């Protein structure tokens, strides 16, 4: 029989002139909201928050890597990197990079990041490491965003970006030290206000992470949510559309997020 649940979705992306992906699970019950949460969306800049736990992991072994000055010149910077403009003579921190590149997206921090990583290829490891099998990244900051219609490099799906946030930040992927400070970056972005935050009500508590590729209507958010007296949300919502010039919608995302936290049991 006919998707009932999954109806309000289909008119929301054919409102929308796209499609939207939407995976949410309630931690408590097991209980799941799922529209195309299988089809793979670009990653756009949220791929910066599964960096920031890749550090953090790589930080529990590494004394003092969090710790340490990273001192980058101008040829770091790029484009949509309003923190790391900010540094050139004194210098960020491994953690303070990761706060930017979290809470501003800021694509400089995000680079110099994957630097420490082994590129691209070295966060994908991690994600596999993780049981990820669906993500993907093999470009840098901002070759990343191309978004077009049917390439599958530097994506994810809605259910493997909110497989990996659960154990990355209620599971035991990181070591709690680590799972709590990412889950601080989460909770303390700044680009998120009109994405899934704005479903929520307003005394439940948001760590989130957004993306933003613009063209082909691309743009997404994911978070861990922890509602007033209930166990946390794990939810992820991802847009694109035909065109290069679609635009994304924030409101869009918003609004499937209100329907997922809705039809969550
Ligand atoms: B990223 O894909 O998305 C960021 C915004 C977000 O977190 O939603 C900005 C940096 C990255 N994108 C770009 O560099 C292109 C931009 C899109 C809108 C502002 S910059």
């Amino acid at each position: 029989l006919t998707n009932l649940v999954a109806e309000p979705f289909a008119k929301l992306e054919q409102d929308f002139g796209g499609s939207i992906g939407v995976y949410a699970m309630d931690t408590g019950s097991g209980a799941t909201v799922s529209y195309r949460a299988e089809e793979r969306f670009p990653l756009c800049s949220s791929f910066k928050g599964f960096l920031a736990a890749a550090v953090l992991a790589r930080s529990q072994q590494q004394a003092g890597l969090l710790d340490t000055p990273i001192r980058y010149g101008k040829n770091a910077l790029v484009p949509w990197s309003p923190i790391s403009e900010k540094y050139l003579t004194t210098g960020m921190t491994v953690a303070e990079l990761s706060a930017a590149a979290v809470q501003y997206s800021d694509n400089a921090a995000a680079n110099l990041l994957l630097k420490e990583l082994g590129g691209p290829a070295g966060l994908t490891a991690f994600m596999r490491s993780i049981g990820d099998t669906t993500f993907r990244l093999d470009r840098w900051e901002l070759e990343l965003n191309s978004a077009i219609p049917g390439d599958a490099r530097n994506t994810s799906s809605p259910r493997a970006v909110t497989e990996s946030l659960q154990k990355l930040t209620l599971g035991s992927a990181l070591a709690a030290p680590q799972r709590q400070q990412f889950v601080d970056w989460l909770k303390g972005n700044t680009t998120g206000n009109h994405r899934i935050r704005a479903a929520v009500p307003a005394d439940w508590a948001v760590g989130d992470k957004t993306g933003t590729c613009g063209v082909y209507g691309t743009a997404n958010d994911y978070a861990v949510v922890w509602p007033t007296g209930r166990a946390p949300i794990v939810l992820a919502v991802y847009t694109r559309a035909p065109n290069k010039d679609d635009k994304h919608s924030e409101a869009v995302i918003a609004a499937a997020a209100r329907l997922a936290l809705e039809g969550l049991g």
